[PDB]
C-alpha cells in the first residue's frame, strides 16, 4: 500500500453522463460538466455542497480553471465561443465569439502565470474527427485573441493541451494522432511526431519534464523523450476500458461516449497515475516491467468511468472518478 484510503463519497447532482470534472487550483472546488450541458460547481471538504448550478443554452465541450484567479472558470462551447464564468459571483464576466469557421472548442489550457490561455477550435465532425482545427493563443487581461499557431502538415482538430510548470512549453495531441509541442515564448512548434494510430486523447508533462505521457485511440499509454522527437521511453497497452469507447447498454438501446475529458491524472510528484475502467479508477505506479501492473483499484462505479482527476492539497490526495450514469466518486488518498 503506497496510499491509505480515508474515504469514498458520491456526488450525484448530475443526471447525465459526465464529460469533464476538474479540481480548481486551490484544490478545494470541483467544476463538473455533463452531456446535457449542466455545469456544477461544488466543494467536498469537509462535506459535499453545491456552490453553483447552470444549464447552458449552448453545447459545452470544454472546461478549464484559471491559475492565478482561483474562482474563474473558462468554458468552451460548441458554437465557437469562450465563456468566462465567475464561480464566486455566479455570473458570466464575458463571452467571446471566435471570428472563424471552427465552432468546436475542444480544449482549453490556462497558462501557469495567468497572463494567457490557449484553446483548440475545430470544424464540425463528419456525418471521423479528422477535420480541420486551429490553436488560439489569448491574453487573459483583455480576453482577446493574440495569434493562431499554424499546424503542419494541415489544420487539424486538437483534442488535448497542457502547459509545463513554467508555461514556456505547451504539448498538444490531435485527431491525426500527432503530438505537437509548442515553444510559447517564440510561438512556434519545437517538436512534433506521430504518437498514436488514431486520435490522441490526453497529454501531460512528467513531473521532471524529461518526458511527456500520452494516451490515444489505439489503446496505448506511451512515454516520450522530450529531448528526441518520437523516441519512446516506454509503451503499454492499457485495458480497452481505459480508452473506450464507453458503452452503457435495456432493449437494443445503448449510450456510447468517446473520450473527451482527461483519461489520466497523476499524484503531486508524478509517481502514480489514475486511469478509467468499467468499475472505477485504476492506479498504476510509473517508472518499468514489461506489463504495467495495477497497485490500487478505487472501485465504487456501476457504470463505465469516462474521465478522472487527481489533486493534492493540505498534503492530501483527492481522486475524482466520473461515470456514464452521471455519478462522481470523490476518493480521499493519504500518501504514507
Ligand atoms: N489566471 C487567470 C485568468 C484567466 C482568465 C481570465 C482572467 C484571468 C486573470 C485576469 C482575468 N480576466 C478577466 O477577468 C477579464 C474579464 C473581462 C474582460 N473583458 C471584457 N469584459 C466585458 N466586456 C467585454 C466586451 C468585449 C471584450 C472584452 C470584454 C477582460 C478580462
Amino acid at each position: 500500500q503506497p496510499f491509505i484510503v480515508l474515504g469514498q463519497e458520491e456526488y450525484g447532482e448530475h443526471h447525465s453522463s459526465i464529460m469533464h470534472c476538474r479540481v480548481d487550483c486551490s484544490g478545494r472546488r470541483v467544476a463538473s460538466l455533463d452531456v446535457d450541458g449542466v455545469i456544477k460547481v461544488w466543494s467536498f471538504n469537509p462535506i459535499m455542497q453545491t456552490k453553483a448550478s447552470s444549464i447552458s443554452k449552448s453545447p459545452l465541450l470544454s472546461l478549464e480553471w484559471a491559475t492565478k484567479r482561483d474562482r474563474l472558470l473558462l468554458l468552451g462551447s460548441g458554437v465557437g465561443t469562450v465563456r468566462l464564468y465567475d464561480t464566486e459571483a455566479k455570473k458570466n464576466l464575458c463571452e467571446i465569439n471566435i471570428n472563424d469557421n471552427m465552432p468546436r472548442i475542444l480544449s482549453l489550457a490556462c497558462s501557469p502565470n495567468g497572463a494567457s490561455f490557449v484553446c483548440s477550435a475545430a470544424a464540425p465532425s463528419l456525418t471521423m474527427n479528422q477535420v480541420p482545427g486551429r490553436l488560439l493563443l489569448w491574453d487573459t487581461k483583455t480576453m482577446k485573441q493574440q495569434l493562431q499557431f499554424s499546424l503542419d502538415p494541415e489544420p487539424i482538430a486538437i483534442n488535448c493541451t497542457a502547459f509545463n510548470h513554467n508555461g514556456n512549453l505547451l504539448v498538444t495531441g490531435a485527431a491525426d494522432g500527432v503530438i505537437r509541442l509548442f515553444d510559447m515564448q517564440q510561438h512556434e512548434c519545437a517538436m512534433s511526431w506521430r504518437a498514436h494510430y488514431g486520435e490522441v486523447y490526453s497529454v501531460e508533462f512528467s513531473y521532471d519534464e524529461n518526458t511527456v505521457y500520452s494516451i490515444g485511440e489505439d489503446g496505448k499509454f506511451i512515454q516520450w523523450n522530450i529531448h528526441k522527437s518520437g523516441l519512446k521511453v516506454s509503451e503499454y497497452s492499457l485495458p480497452s476500458d481505459a480508452t473506450g469507447p464507453f458503452v452503457l447498454s435495456y432493449s437494443g438501446y445503448k449510450q456510447v461516449q468517446v473520450p473527451r475529458g482527461r483519461l489520466f491524472a497523476f499524484d503531486s510528484e508524478g509517481n502514480y497515475m489514475l486511469t478509467c475502467s468499467a468499475t472505477g479508477g485504476v492506479i498504476y505506479k510509473l517508472g518499468d516491467e514489461k506489463v504495467l501492473e495495477s497497485c490500487l483499484s478505487l472501485g465504487g462505479h456501476r457504470a463505465p468511468v469516462v474521465t478522472v482527476d487527481w489533486s493534492t492539497a493540505m498534503d492530501c490526495g483527492t481522486c475524482l472518478t466520473a461515470s456514464m450514469d452521471g455519478k462522481i466518486k470523490l476518493t480521499t488518498l493519504l500518501a504514507h
